[PDB]
């Protein structure tokens, strides 16, 4: 046992290395979701900025987690970084609807894991996810609706014109 | 008698209280347009500042009457603050065209407020009017027809781009 | 169903809708109390001062709810804002008194908001009530159960002397 | 006929002359209120310092009616300034509420003045009136209501330690 070890159940700690997939995971999403927006034949240069850096957020997600689980006395496991269900993420549009289902179900994992900690009465962990990810997704949700309904009221994704504009006024 | 008051009528006491209300119902209705806006199936956030705005300056309208009150010697009674009529504003459009309206109603009360401190040959509550709040309602209503204008010629509410580059080019 | 909506249950729903009002309750109350001390025949001006803030920070405190029922996609629905209690306020000691129930009241509803977001598991949202709300009660309660005390130490209401002092080395 | 005179009845011209008087009136009053509270058996600086400023500012107010009749194409008749009623003001609150009642007599003056300038249709000497003097007569009035009601709480005239604080707190 790690001698810092206190009050952090082994149900937990599988927990927390499963969120940290999921946190890298979604760095990959967006990672990919932003070079879509660099290709040639795309060309929405703050639709690619806004990506990567919820790409690079995403990663700080995780190296969090992974320095949590060193705070606690757990020991880190990883597992493979499973790539994008997509490659082609055919509109602005349609990028920021699989975004805001990315974050949702980060949110999902993020309160089962919330609910774990509540019942191994680990009130650290349970300030620790609220603190720092729960208001975080959140506001994440609400960004990401706000976008998609903007992107709709304009008329994307069939009007170019729409998604050059949101690119420009509400990303750049 | 309170040792302040002089030239100052009981009907013109009564009317300010009456005004004090008006003009904290216009705030709550402003304040309710705001976070329509701020709605993620709406979501102009621009729009939803330019209302909230409008709300806290309306809240000053009501403070300086309640300070109007108190220098010439007359006592505040509040009422209720009534709710708006809308809950859903529908649109950016429809929304400008209930704060003119709104603007409008409100002038009405102060030149009818004007009328009785004229009728009973009160010079300072005349020129308290006149100074903070009749060339302020005149402005106010100019803004808001520009605005609805503008709105119409541009497709609103239809076009969800028209409210989008409004609030961007206008509002912001 | 709003597109942010998650793990947000229409009993909490609700319960925001009526915090929201009980907030604008607070502020319309301490807007009362705040012109009572700019009365002619009252002429506390720091007691005036103080309650003026404390009505504006009141609006803050819906807001932020406002922002939040939208943040989780719930919908504002806004009702009549009822008017204080009390019309003359009689001393600078009874306002506080009047204070100091009404934030014990509110902060009632609060802890009745957390059961309610704890029985529907809401760890969001019971964060939310525990950051912005849960200590800015407690510490707005010690500080008028402080200026109770000094008060009717020093000799209030009876004395105009006592409060004429407290309102210069306490409130000013 | 002065050469720039036009729309300025006689009548009006003769009001402005007693005007003139009155306000020249209350700065002597006033001098003498103020040296009062510089004797060594009276010794409120405060009081003093407050009454001579309130001197000073009656001059000013005497200066700019002067200025005006010369504008109108109006002729200045001086008369005599009669002395203060009083040698002796007795305490720092009979001061005040001797303050109080010549702040009141001017402003009802001024609203005679008005009146006529209203029944000889003179807007320009309306808006005078109303622009520098109708509202400095109402913040007058109240600030004197309110030392008169903070003095008479704290205990004067009877208690000298209630005059010597107020000096303190409220006038320094
Ligand atoms: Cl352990
Ligand atoms: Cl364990
Ligand atoms: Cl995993
Ligand atoms: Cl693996
Ligand atoms: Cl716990
Ligand atoms: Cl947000
Ligand atoms: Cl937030
Ligand atoms: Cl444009
Ligand atoms: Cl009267
Ligand atoms: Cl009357
Ligand atoms: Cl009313
Ligand atoms: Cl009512
Ligand atoms: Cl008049
Ligand atoms: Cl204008
Ligand atoms: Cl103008
Ligand atoms: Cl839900
Ligand atoms: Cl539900
Ligand atoms: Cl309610
Ligand atoms: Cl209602
Ligand atoms: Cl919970
Ligand atoms: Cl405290
Ligand atoms: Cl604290
Ligand atoms: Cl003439
Ligand atoms: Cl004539
Ligand atoms: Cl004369
Ligand atoms: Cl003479
Ligand atoms: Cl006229
Ligand atoms: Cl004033
Ligand atoms: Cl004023
Ligand atoms: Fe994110
Ligand atoms: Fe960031
Ligand atoms: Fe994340
Ligand atoms: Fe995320
Ligand atoms: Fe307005
Ligand atoms: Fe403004
Ligand atoms: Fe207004
Ligand atoms: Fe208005
Ligand atoms: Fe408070
Ligand atoms: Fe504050
Ligand atoms: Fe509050
Ligand atoms: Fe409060
Ligand atoms: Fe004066
Ligand atoms: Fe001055
Ligand atoms: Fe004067
Ligand atoms: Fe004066
Ligand atoms: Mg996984
Ligand atoms: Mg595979
Ligand atoms: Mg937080
Ligand atoms: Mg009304
Ligand atoms: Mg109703
Ligand atoms: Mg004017
Ligand atoms: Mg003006
Ligand atoms: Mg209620
Ligand atoms: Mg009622
Ligand atoms: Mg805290
Ligand atoms: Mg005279
Ligand atoms: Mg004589
Ligand atoms: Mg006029
Ligand atoms: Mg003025």
């Amino acid at each position: 046992t790690s001698q810092v070890r206190q009050n952090y159940h082994q149900d937990s700690e599988a927990a927390i290395n499963r969120q940290i997939n999921l946190e890298l995971y979604a760095s990959y999403v967006y990672l990919s979701m932003s070079y879509y927006f660099d290709r040639d034949d795309v060309a929405l240069k703050n639709f690619a900025k806004y990506f990567l850096h919820q790409s690079h957020e995403e990663r700080e997600h995780a190296e969090k987690l992974m320095k949590l689980q060193n705070q606690r006395g757990g020991r880190i496991f990883l597992q493979d970084i499973k790539k994008p269900d997509c490659d082609d993420w055919e509109s602005g549009l349609n990028a920021m609807e699989c975004a805001l289902h990315l974050e949702k179900n980060v949110n999902q994992s993020l309160l089962e894991l919330h609910k774990l900690a509540t019942d191994k009465n680990d009130p650290h962990l349970c300030d620790f996810i609220e603190t720092h990810y729960l208001n975080e997704q959140v506001k994440a949700i609400k960004e990401l609706g706000d976008h998609v309904t903007n992107l709709r009221k304009m008329g994307a994704p069939e009007s170019g014109l729409a998604e050059y504009l949101f690119d420009k006024h509400t990303l750049g």
